[PDB]
């Protein structure tokens, strides 16, 4: 029933800066945060947003994570003159302290605790916190790298202690490692933490043998913390997707947490001359959207790093774009990850093989500016059978028009010459929402209920190729065969079927051994296959097909695929069925998916997929999660 989006923001934050000569420190400065809330303002997204007031972390709350000598030190700096605040300073690694930032530091802790609240009470399905000082540096007695206190170590505490989680994920995508997170959860089995970060080989600050893969946490908390270092500069959207889909999304779906919270620090994107890395801010559109399916969607977003201020604006719009479940954009140009990505994915994927079952397997500068992203007038679109009214979404809406009539007539008059039942109007409302979604920009995606398979299919699909649309993605559960050509470049299959099988790098089949893995089979193929293909595949258009012959995970894979083609999917449901069609309804129209909770999968299907990766990875190279063999 959660609704809306928190955006947490106060100018208070902005008012402490940096008081002496400091090469490394004065990149981190008030505009940052200016710069991003008016980016928000500018593209109308702050004004969607609930804004939900800062507060003060209280001294029992700093104390979730801090040391009373370090908080007691911290509290005389107010007092301090310039002279002192200096050598206060000095003794803690990249960090300066000003008279104003013990308050800001507080306000930016209590910020990611009403954003906490907010997220945990319903009040909103999710949110951001735009913040200063950062966090995820500071440690229990320190601070360090322009970070006081430990604003989302802070906030997956806090969680724990007041409504009792079991499970919560940290995904800190900044590009710099949080240390302080990790120390934090080191031993915790109770709080995954995840980071990607520059390291070349310990020589990138903060230089530390455990940032490196092979820490994956102490104890109890052994397999909880995840590491992996960027051993080279200029990884690229390719490198942060392979990421995603073959280390971070499988151990994620497999931990199931009960909240999500981001340490979203944008020095990771094209542009940040501190992370030097080349990913455009697009790519957060899509590592929040693929992290959305968790937690019914309860994701708590906080502001990091991220200093080249045209780069941050643009990168922190796209993310609440996809917290307020706008299309996301099209990303082009995909591809296999760099070798160094390779190393680094192969190796951490490696030593966390005793610990996660998808894993398990193996131990046997300018840029062009993004796009604008409105909401389509309505979302989705339903066709029920006929005279089937139900209860739909407020961002949905039923389907037939003259013009659209006379091509059914055409198309009936050359391919279907002996057709006559009420397929006729399955096809006319195939066309009409097909003419909506891609020429009219007013809706975004539907779902139609049909009775004949291969003339809907057929015609949905030869009628999306001349709205034009350039390529479309097919995915059919079913084990027929169907009038789909992948022969020409212009569409990719995804078949999901029962029989046992392909012979050509345009049609991915999967059959799935059929029992209670089903479910997790066919996750580890969504996130390692269906997935990565489709991301490089780029279709403009995505074609679900379902014949009326074991889909609790049917909603994941339409919230998911709709990170392609501008979310623009038809679903083609063969024969009624009120439950399918209303969670297809609901994962078209944004609504959060409920968690699949916990069985691990038969190698049989483990199997059957590494042979699928390693019959198509040549010719996609997003599927690639070792190094390429040289010859
Ligand atoms: C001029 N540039 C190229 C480097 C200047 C420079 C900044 N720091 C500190 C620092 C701390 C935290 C973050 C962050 O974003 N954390 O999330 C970013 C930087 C250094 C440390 C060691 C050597 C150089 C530097
Ligand atoms: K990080
Ligand atoms: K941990
Ligand atoms: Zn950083």
């Amino acid at each position: 029933a959660a609704s809306g989006s928190a955006l947490i923001f106060d100018e208070e934050m902005s008012r402490y800066k940096l008081l002496w000569t400091d090469p490394e420190c004065e990149i981190e400065v008030p505009e940052r945060l200016t710069v991003s809330y008016e980016a928000l303002r500018t593209h109308g997204l702050a004004q969607r947003c609930k804004a939900v007031p800062v507060r003060q972390a209280t001294e029992q709350e700093i104390l979730l994570a801090h040391s009373e000598e370090y908080l007691e030190a911290v509290k005389q700096t107010p007092g301090m003159n310039v002279e002192e605040l200096m050598a206060f300073s000095k003794k803690y690694n990249a960090v300066y302290f000003h008279q104003n930032i013990y308050h800001c530091a507080k306000l930016a802790a209590g910020a990611t605790l009403q954003l906490v609240d907010s997220v945990m009470k319903r009040e909103v399905r999710n949110g951001m916190a735009l913040v200063r000082p950062p966090g995820h540096h500071s440690q229990r007695s320190a601070a360090n790298g322009f970070c006081v206190f430990n604003n989302v170590a802070f906030a997956a505490l806090y969680a724990k202690k007041n409504y009792n989680l079991n499970r919560i994920l940290i995904v800190d995508w900044d590009v710099h490692h949080g240390q302080g997170i990790q120390y934090c959860f080191e031993e915790d089995p109770s709080v995954l933490y995840f980071s990607w970060h520059r390291y070349e080989h310990q020589s990138f600050w903060p230089n530390l043998p455990e940032s490196d893969y092979s820490s994956v946490g102490k104890g109890k908390g052994s397999g909880f913390n995840i590491n992996l270092p960027w051993n080279k500069v200029g990884m690229t959207n390719s490198d942060y997707l392979a990421a995603f889909f073959h280390v971070l999304l499988p151990v994620a779906y497999e931990f199931d947490p009960e909240l999500v919270i981001v340490s979203a620090g944008f020095d990771s994107a094209i542009g940040d001359p501190e992370g030097e890395m080349c990913a455009l801010p697009e790519i957060f559109a899509h590592l929040t959207h693929l992290l959305m399916p968790l937690a019914a969607g309860k994701m708590c977003v906080v502001l990091e790093g991220g200093y080249n201020l045209t780069s941050l604006g643009q990168s922190v719009c796209q993310t609440v774009h996809s917290l307020l479940g706008d299309p996301t954009p099209r990303i082009s140009g995909l591809g296999t990850a760099c070798d160094s990505a390779l190393e680094s994915i192969q190796n951490v994927r490696n030593v966390q093989s005793s610990y996660w079952s998808s894993f398990k397997h193996l131990a046997q500068i300018v840029w062009p500016e993004p796009l604008k992203r409105m909401p389509a007038s309505v979302r989705t679109v339903v066709v029920p059978p006929p005279g089937v009214e139900l209860t739909l979404p407020k961002n949905c809406q039923h389907s037939i028009s003259e013009s659209t009539a006379k091509e059914v007539q055409r198309i009936r008059d050359k391919h279907f010459h002996d057709l006559t039942q009420n397929i006729l109007r399955s096809l006319g409302n195939i066309i009409s929402v097909l003419d909506r979604m891609m020429r009219s920009d007013e809706v975004c995606n539907g779902c139609v209920v049909v009775s004949d398979l291969s003339v809907s299919v057929q015609c949905a699909l030869q009628h999306a190729l001349t709205e034009p649309a350039e390529r479309v993605l097919v995915v059919y559960v079913g084990d027929g065969e169907l009038p789909v050509k992948t022969n020409d470049g212009k569409v990719f299959l995804v078949q999901i079927c029962t029989k046992e099988t392909d012979k050509c790098v345009n049609r991915l089949t999967l059959c799935l051994r059929e029992g209670e893995s089903l479910t997790a089979g066919f996750m580890q193929a969504l996130l390692g296959l269906i997935l990565p293909v489709a991301y490089e595949f780029n279709p403009a258009l995505v074609l679900g097909i379902v014949e009326e012959t074991l889909m609790r995970v049917w909603g994941h894979m339409t919230c998911l695929i709709q990170g392609l083609a501008r979310g623009r999917m038809l679903t083609l449901l063969q024969g009624y069925d009120k439950d399918l069609l209303e969670l297809t309804v609901s994962a078209l129209s944004g609504a959060s998916i409920s968690p699949l909770g916990p069985r691990a999968p038969k190698p049989e299907d483990v199997e059957m997929m590494e042979k699928q990766r390693q019959r198509l990875q040549e010719r996609w190279g997003l599927l690639r999660c070792t190094v390429s063999e040289s010859w």
